[PDB]
């Protein structure tokens, strides 16, 4: 009957568009390259006031040639002319009673004691240590450079996939509605502009500058280059999202926040030495680049058409069985 | 008919012949590790002359630790004794003629403005700043460390394909014309020596030193491994290019160049603090990792066959059609 | 006869089971991300003792952000207040008998050198530099900082997989003998305690302290996140490993170890400036975060499908042509 073939030929036709469908939905006809070679360049425009001293870029942003990933320091605690010495430890997990609980076996990752329990005050007497004395006090608090939110990071980014050599740079003015210094950052006023502003990061990142700032923390600007190297070369964009590194589980066990410390060192002009601890917390900056290009190429393509023959080829013969038998 | 067997078989044979090239090329065979898992330790040698002052590695070179990403610094501008305090700003954009217009609302990512319209000098008023003083002054020249074309960077690169556990380094004695020390890299003659002239990788950059020495730029020492782990261990061998990443769209709209701006910070002997103010320019080295392995895997090969025999299947059934037919 | 069937059919069970094994064993139905986008941040604890000075990890430790390249110093050779001036150099190499060969063709990457063949001492006559003198002397022995065995590295690590925006962090309270603080990694007692000690990693990479911290050295602790994204997400666990970057090639012809020059700058009182160089000898720590995850997809699902179908169409072939031939 010639109603066997076109029930054959229509049961080809429609098993054929599904498939065909959802191969070409995936382009699994191309190859693609996942290993982005990119080269990140930043630079922190501002200056913010803490205490009655005013911090230029200079003085807040560590390290200063513009890396993937830098901090903007918002509080830091000082502990000025410190010198080689012996004195009482000020952390309570020090507490001693008598120099027998101040021997080797304590806290023998902590520091160098002496072994020497002395006042350090009238209320707390603990093990004596060789070090930099006067001890740090990281137990106060102090002020946060609130300029900090009107800060602005211009991210230069150039990418390049290496399979197929295509190389990229995020800095596209045709693609901005302003002029490269005037534009800022809006994921949807602007999604193409390379100047951020930090408190938008940190909205962004859905989180308060206040609290952030206070405890310090790490923020990843994420740029992503999913691209179709088939498609025209305007199409391979860069997109920007946002997110809080230093998440918060709610067990914790280990305090949240960003902090390090480093020292200005200074020499006497006696010829002594000595040095300004800083204890730094601030919001870290992590830009990580993503990026996926696909291409046409002649093996994922032989094999994904293959694939869906043989498939059709089976689907035909076991919808002529579910047919024939009817049910 | 026996040429009906003899046609088929040749049919068959040349088709078979043509996807087994096509297939074979590609290495369809082969499962493929893109995830390269590289350490890069840089070390640079040379001694420069700027001013009436010698600038030797520790001077020029941050940061120090020889990271994938690190700076020669070829020019820098110095602003000598910088003292927390008052003074009008240099710059031209503060421009006031009454101190209406430096209220906060005038370049609110700029500086702390104090609300004083001061006179710079004679012939320029502007906005007067709570901050570091003097104010920098950022449009004069100054020379360039030219010795920097004689400085050298030596490469050690360790490499490890994960997927294969197979790790290399770019140290090959086996491979290199001379001695390890006394080698350069030349990408003709001595394509294996892990020592690179700076001058050297500006030029195959294609890029002019006194021009990116003057104005900064950002340079990419890619070292790539493309290997076959089917084939001999002696076989995966690093092949480096270079690349200018700070390339110039014509477009423009941002200064080109590359510099930064960090600080000496002194004490002096009456108490106060005051630092020297940096503005480094110079050239910055991203020694770019890339590296993909094949291997030989059960699966690959199974579906690439596959592909093999069914694309012929269909091959020889339309080739049959299009000769029995004649057009 | 039935039998070709039973023949047949048992034929098609015993071919397709061992098919079905192999193909479901390398999990051939999974597309992979092997992109692994992750963000690392470390923190140092300890103390040591070096010369009659206490070592604080804002003294020893560099970079002091806590990136995934840091470096434990060791050992340090100092050279203290050093001036711009003209001196003899002390290294050998420099060696002279007349100001003839101290001309710029002698040494060209070497210092600045003035054209003077100066007595350095009596025994020794070495072509003058301008430069910071006195001259480095790197040839002499110090002690070394033994109490940086007992420091601990806590690496905190988020990473994700873009393909599948699948995030996790090895903060794993749910995984560890004890609590966070207390805990320390044992590859069996405690594999996903995210606090090692700096002598642990030493030992499971498989070398000697003593040696290591005399001469410097490279240390990889490698986080790797094989995981299956169709398992539970209790189940994409950090496994560590540690390994040795620096490793010691057997033909040498370059000093191993890890050294690294830095200054502390100062300025007189008079106004002159002069530095403290030290070359730095530590341990660098190097993060090596790999990752790679698999999950059903449909194209790979189909494609590995159809390449069973066939390759037993073809097995049950070409075991009837041996069978029936007997040989
Ligand atoms: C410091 O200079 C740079 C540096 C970079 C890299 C190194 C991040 C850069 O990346 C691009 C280069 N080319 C285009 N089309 N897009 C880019 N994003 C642009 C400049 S530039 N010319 O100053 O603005
Ligand atoms: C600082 O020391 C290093 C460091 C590295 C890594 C960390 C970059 C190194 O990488 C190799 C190690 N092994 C081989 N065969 N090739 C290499 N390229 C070699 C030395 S070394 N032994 O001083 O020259
Ligand atoms: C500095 O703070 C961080 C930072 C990070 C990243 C930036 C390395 C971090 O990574 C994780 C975050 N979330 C989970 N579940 N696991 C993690 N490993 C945890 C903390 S935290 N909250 O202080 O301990
Ligand atoms: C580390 O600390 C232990 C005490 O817990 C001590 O016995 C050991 O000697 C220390 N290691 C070094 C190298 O000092
Ligand atoms: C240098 O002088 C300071 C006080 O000005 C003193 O505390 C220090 O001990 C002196 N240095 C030496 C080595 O005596
Ligand atoms: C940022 O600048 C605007 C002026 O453009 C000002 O109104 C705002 O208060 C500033 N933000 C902070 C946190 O000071
Ligand atoms: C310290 O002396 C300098 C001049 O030598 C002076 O300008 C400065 O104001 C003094 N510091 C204080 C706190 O008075
Ligand atoms: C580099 O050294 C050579 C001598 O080997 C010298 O002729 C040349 O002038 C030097 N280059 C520069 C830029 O000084
Ligand atoms: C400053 O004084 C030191 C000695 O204290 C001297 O060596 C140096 O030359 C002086 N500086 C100048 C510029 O004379
Ligand atoms: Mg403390
Ligand atoms: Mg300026
Ligand atoms: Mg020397
Ligand atoms: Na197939």
């Amino acid at each position: 009957w010639t109603i066997g073939i076109i029930n054959r030929v229509v049961q080809l036709l429609i098993i054929s568009y599904f498939v065909g469908w959802v191969f070409l939905h995936e382009k699994a006809y191309q190859v693609r390259d996942t290993a982005i070679e990119s080269s990140v360049v930043t630079k922190v425009k501002g200056s913010g006031l803490y205490a009655n001293r005013v911090m230029d870029v200079s003085d807040y942003v560590t390290p200063p040639q513009g890396t993937s990933v830098f901090v903007i320091i918002t509080k830091m605690i000082v502990t000025e002319n410190q010198m080689q010495g012996f004195c009482p430890e000020s952390e309570e997990k020090y507490r001693c009673v008598s120099d027998s609980q101040c021997g080797p076996e304590r806290l023998p990752g902590g520091g160098i004691l002496t072994g020497r329990c002395v006042n350090y005050s009238s209320v707390l007497r603990t093990c004596e240590i060789q070090g930099w004395c006067p001890t740090e006090v990281d137990t106060v608090e102090t002020p946060i450079m609130m300029e900090a939110e009107n800060f602005t990071i211009f991210i230069k980014n150039s990418i390049r996939f290496p399979l197929f050599n295509f190389e990229k740079g995020n800095l596209l003015p045709n693609l901005t509605a302003r002029d490269m210094k005037t534009c800022r950052f809006h994921p949807d006023k602007d999604p193409f502009c390379p100047i951020l502003r930090v408190g938008d990061v940190v909205k962004f990142a859905g989180q308060d500058f206040a609290k952030l700032a206070r405890t310090g923390g790490v923020l990843g600007i994420k740029i992503g280059w999913v691209c179709d190297l088939d498609k025209a070369w305007d199409q391979c964009i860069p997109k920007y999202s946002f997110t809080r590194l230093d998440s918060v589980s709610e067990k914790s066990s280990v305090s949240p926040g960003y902090n390090f410390r480093f020292a200005k060192y200074y020499k006497m002009e006696n010829g002594s030495e000595y040095r300004t601890l800083l204890k730094a917390f601030g919001i870290r900056f992590d830009v990580l680049v993503y990026g996926n290009a696909g291409k046409f190429n002649i093996i994922p393509t032989i094999i994904s058409s293959v694939a869906a023959f043989t498939s059709v080829g089976v689907g035909t013969v076991l919808c002529d069985i579910i047919l024939l038998n009817f049910l």
